[PDB]
């Protein structure tokens, strides 16, 4: 199986490195199991997020195929645009030719983009999420059978005491401890899944839960929300949805999630954030409300920094498994 080491940026979210181009231009990726699309910063880059970050420079690639095809990529963070282009995709040592998008302006992605070390994102999710209609990485890899199944596992690192992998193609029990629970996907092209969502006496019912590698957050619906942290002596930062208490803080909750296959719970430690500078004893959480259509969590970094985690296109699951505290 290959794997791909994960390096943590301050604890907020991680990295791996990958390929594009025979020319072997190396890029640091945020990997993204929400998105579908891959892409790198161009030479042609007009804008300033871009003067720090590994460059693409398809005059230097004999593999390069162009497609002048313009592209915009709309995240909830932030807009980049460009082209698409063609090019050999290296991920460990697994390596396939690629449509990816050739970014030129990432003014729209800021303060995002300039702030953290990353150059661009390689998504991980389905086809039917993509632009320009891209089959996943992992799907081709599996098709071209350079790997047993249509499968990759996320073991993150953890602050200031271990690395990460992203392992493709096969599941490695040194990543876990305990049983791998595999949980269905309730929808065709999210890694979404249905739990009991229970924080105190506050519970939804089947609940859709997405499994996220993007998302520095838990997020949870807003009326649940409020709910949580009525007397919960949180306070509010100003003009941000984001709450401050003392790291402390007694009332603070576990997080329990539940299916007829397993228990998942998150303890306050796996979701909050030291923020020693602005205070003594002071924390940040890490959960953010948001409403989607229908009630939703997403079971971001938090979530995963605890949980080994298995994605599984060939039978539209999740495995999930308590991550080991060291290898
Ligand atoms: C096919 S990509 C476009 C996609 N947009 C949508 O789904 C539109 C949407 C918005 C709200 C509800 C429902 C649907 C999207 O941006 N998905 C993102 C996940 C998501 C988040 C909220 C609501 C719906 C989906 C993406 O997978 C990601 O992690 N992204 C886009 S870029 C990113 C890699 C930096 C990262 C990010 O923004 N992370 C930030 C984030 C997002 C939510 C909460 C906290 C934080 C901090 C930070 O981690
Ligand atoms: C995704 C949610 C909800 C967005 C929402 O509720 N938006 C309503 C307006 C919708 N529009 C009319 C604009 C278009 C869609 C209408 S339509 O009906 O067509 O769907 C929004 C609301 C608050 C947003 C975060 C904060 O900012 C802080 C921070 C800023 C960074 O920079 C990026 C990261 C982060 C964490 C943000 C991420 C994300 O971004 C959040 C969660
Ligand atoms: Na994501």
């Amino acid at each position: 199986n290959d794997n791909i080491e994960l390096v943590d940026f301050q604890n907020i979210m991680f990295y791996g490195d990958a390929e594009v181009g025979d020319n072997q231009q190396p890029f640091t990726f945020i990997l993204d199991t929400g998105s579908a699309n891959l892409w790198v910063p161009s030479v042609k880059c007009t804008t300033a997020g871009c003067l720090t970050k590994h460059l693409y420079d398809s005059s230097k690639s004999r593999t390069y195929e162009k497609d002048g095809t313009k592209v915009e990529m709309n995240y909830v963070s932030g807009t980049v645009s460009g082209f698409f282009s063609k090019d050999l995709v290296t991920v460990g040592n697994l390596s396939l030719p690629y449509k990816f998008i050739e970014v030129i302006d990432t003014n729209g992605f800021e303060p995002t983009y300039t702030a953290s070390t990353f150059d661009g994102i390689l998504g991980l999710g389905w086809k039917d999420l993509s632009i320009g209609s891209v089959d996943p990485i992992v799907v081709e890899l599996k098709n071209q059978n350079k790997i047993e199944n249509a499968l990759f596992t996320f073991y993150l690192p953890v602050h200031d005491k271990h690395t990460g992998f992203l392992t493709i193609g096969g599941i490695e029990e040194r990543f876990y401890e305990g049983p791998l629970t595999y949980e269905k996907l309730n929808h065709d092209l999210y890694w979404q899944i249905t739990l009991d969502a229970h924080v105190g006496n506050i519970m939804l019912e089947k609940a859709n839960c997405i499994v996220d590698s993007g998302t520095s957050a838990i997020t949870v619906p807003t009326d649940f929300l409020n709910k949580m942290l009525q007397n919960l002596d949180v306070i509010k930062v100003p003009f941000l949805p984001f709450y401050v208490t003392l790291c402390n803080n007694s009332k603070l909750p576990t997080f329990e999630f539940t299916s007829e296959n397993g228990k998942y719970t998150l303890e306050p430690e796996y979701y909050l954030q030291h923020i020693e500078d602005v205070g003594p004893g002071l924390c940040m959480l890490n959960i953010i409300g948001l409403d989607f259509p229908v009630p939703t969590f997403i079971l971001g970094d938090p979530f995963m920094r605890k949980y080994f985690t298995v994605f599984d296109y060939d039978n539209q699951s999740v495995g999930i498994a308590l991550a080991k505290k060291n290898l």
